[PDB]
């Protein structure tokens, strides 16, 4: 089966959403330093090194530890954590619950809001009954850390880590239960300290991976890219593309339609070592080539550039075929 | 039937759409069943026909629900730990390019009114907050799970309605917020993938039932044709009474239904299939199971049908192995049901 069908015009012209934020892909973000990603990311040999299925549903862990500071539970910041490896009900991997975001935790004390955190809506729930603790509904920052619960530090390696959650605003009444469940919707927003947008999120040094995860490195002038979508932010929930407060981008390593396709069929014989599968992206006034490596990462021939490539004027996606990764991908925009 | 000079509808429905990959167009849940509706039903929101058109107010996607200019309120003189209320009039969603009837993603279900503390049965519930109309900043003391739906009579006694005309898009937190707000104007922001409210841990019947679905005037209805009966697509949807329950739970399995698989909705929105099918025909696919097979048909109005007659029993797709296109067939011919 040829990889050609993985990338069609609708995937990049409005229909395809990225595999981290589930947002509508509108840009290609070059990463000249390279990056890694495993969560909800598949390769051409039918494998993922992450812990999530290719879908956005919810994040569910039955046996964490919930806590809050002080002697009064009223209007506190709710905390929750579990150890990496303790998501033993997850058939993909037991590292973390299916859908838990692959981002290092941004610690915060309050009342200020953390910058560049993955934030989702949810609650603590009763491990024995499944009933949500209705006084704990809030927006929570989720991420990977060490040192929980008292001395939190970010980490980008799942080995020895903890999956932590902390409400960014006060809950009605906090809970201190162990065990305690966490339930959070899997489609997130980006936390910001003010109404202003921040840089694209996550930056490469924030992405959490499992041991064995291959990194994407540049090949000549061919540079790994992420797929950019306009993602809501906590500082200004009404802002979209072109906001006077700035446009907020969230990035993913793959379009989810590609991830799904890679999870359904094996493409191991499609490419020889050193090759990309190439598609041509044709715009109103030019074109570019995009390449897919056997590790599942996409590339553009943009060299050292960090400028976002706008897909607003993209007209068509057409397959080219396997090409040597040593050849510069055409960039005629 | 004749070979058509157009994109064939065959590619809209492939094996992964019904064996785990396809999600339904109301709850965004993984489709695992086909739910026959012998009495028929209507649906327009996030529903497309074979003429590239929708009568609803939502794009074929699940992102968020956003309205800048509603009215927020709560009962009594003290805002602490109240149930937060919000509403706007239908027709006021002037930021929605598809339609101004309601915000993109607002659920097409009639509001189930409630006073508290009991939780209403069969409400669409999403997570969100009230936000400041001038600045866009969320009101952080109003984050909660909210029931959303259509009603009339706000701010007075709410009455359910299934007609968008003259209606109000309303939201009410099912649990207490930290501090309510009474501002007008006030924004609403709610994530578009919902859960089903239940009063206890027990599952309820599939949601929404046909008499709960809100449509705009002119929306075509799905009516039975001979022994062929309209179907909804069923997914297992989380419920507020037991957020950990999934398929096979001892507390019961909760189904949410949609009129179409979202991959079909998307495909129908990208190309016009008016020359692919004539009125009076179904586009038919064969669904092959481990032991048996059945046909399902797609009408020009975008509704799916099965040859199940008066049966109300959900059809389990666990053992579905293959979907193969059959082609245009007379809608009067009974669709094969050999399971």
């Amino acid at each position: 089966i040829s990889p050609a069908g993985l990338l069609t015009t609708p995937v990049l012209t409005g229909v395809g959403n990225d595999n981290r934020w589930n947002g509508q892909i509108v840009g290609l973000q070059p990463v000249p330093g390279g990056f890694s990603t495993c969560n909800r990311h598949w390769n051409l040999n039918g494998s993922t090194y992450g812990w999530s299925s290719p879908r956005f549903a919810d994040i569910d862990h039955r046996r964490g530890s919930a806590s809050y500071p002080g002697n009064n539970a009223t209007n506190v910041l709710q905390f929750w954590y579990a150890n990496a490896g303790s998501a033993i009900d997850n058939p993909i991997s037991q590292v973390a619950p299916d859908g838990f975001p692959d981002m290092s935790f941004v610690p915060f004390n309050g009342p200020g809001i953390p910058a560049a955190g993955w934030v989702g809506f949810g609650a603590i729930w009763n491990s024995n009954s499944g009933a949500p603790n209705v006084t704990t509904v809030q927006a929570y920052e989720l991420g990977f850390a060490t040192g929980a619960p008292g001395n939190l530090q970010p980490t980008t390696n799942t080995s020895g880590s903890q999956t932590v959650a902390k409400s960014i605003y006060a809950v009605v009444t906090g809970t201190a239960q162990n065990p305690a469940g966490l339930f959070v919707m899997a489609s997130g927003v980006i936390s910001t300290p003010s109404a202003n947008a921040i840089t694209y999120t996550p930056q490469p040094d924030r992405i959490v991976t499992t041991p064995g995860t291959p990194a994407a490195a540049p090949v000549g002038k061919n540079t790994p890219i992420m797929f950019a979508s306009v993602v809501r932010r906590t500082g200004d929930v009404n802002a979209t593309a072109g906001s006077a407060n700035g446009t907020q981008y969230g990035t993913g390593s793959q379009p989810l339609p590609v991830t799904i396709g890679l999870s359904l069929n094996n493409y191991s014989s499609a490419l020889m070592p050193g090759q990309f599968f190439v598609w041509q992206l044709t715009f109103a006034s030019g074109f570019m080539e995009i390449g897919l490596s056997v590790d599942g990462y996409f590339y553009a021939g943009t060299g050292a550039s960090t400028t976002l490539i706008d897909l607003t004027e993209l007209i068509d996606v057409r397959p080219v075929g396997p090409r040597p990764s040593k050849s510069t991908l055409v960039f005629n925009l």
